[PDB]
RNA sequence: CAACUCACGGCAUCCAGGAAUGAAGGAGGGUAGUUCGGGGGAGAACGUACUGGUGCGUCAGAGGUGAAA
């Protein structure tokens, strides 16, 4: 395997963008400085339906899989943004995380320092759509 | 021319006999508190976000919807 030379069952962190919106999930794991990575796995890619990659099951599925990579390069503990729409879309997260989390927990990573790092504007131009909304 | 009790007289002589009703629970104008405030104009900086671009990583899906395209 292609993991650490440093120590050997002493904690090693990496971090993790937990991406929820109500049309994907995504999960992504780098090291610190966020320029290099070690996964990029979806929920789309675990299901075939345009309709069920945001569902709970699909986010689940990916976090897995996820985990099933970085053991290998000895990332023990991890650290946790999450993420929700846009800054023009919605403050809410989608449902694809309170399923994330709970996976990875239960995959034998240790988990600190969670928080909420999503783009809030200090004001922005428009809204997409219209004076009178979708209706 | 001056001197010169007091008078006459001379002096682009002066002030006082309140000589001009009151100061509207009307208006106007002052003086002051470094008063009071998303009031107005000009100039110099600040903030994130949307969008685009560049560099560095990863690799197959991503957008979108009730379901899709």
């Amino acid at each position: 395997f292609y993991g650490s030379s440093a120590a050997k069952d002493e904690l090693v962190y990496g971090v993790v963008h937990i991406y929820a919106s109500f049309n994907d999930t995504f999960v992504h794991v780098t090291d610190m400085s966020g320029r290099e990575t070690f996964c990029k796995i979806t929920g789309g890619m675990k299901v075939k339906a345009d309709r069920d990659e945001s569902s709970p099951y699909a986010a689940m599925m990916a976090a897995q899989d996820v985990v099933a990579r970085c053991k290998e390069c000895g990332i023990n503990a991890l650290h946790v943004k999450m993420r929700a729409t846009g800054g023009v879309g919605t403050r809410s997260p989608g449902p694809g995380a309170q399923a994330a989390l709970r996976a990875l927990a239960r995959a034998g990573m240790k988990i600190g320092r969670i928080e909420d790092v999503t783009p809030i504007p200090t004001d922005s131009t428009r809204r997409k759509g219209s004076r009178r909304g979708r209706r």
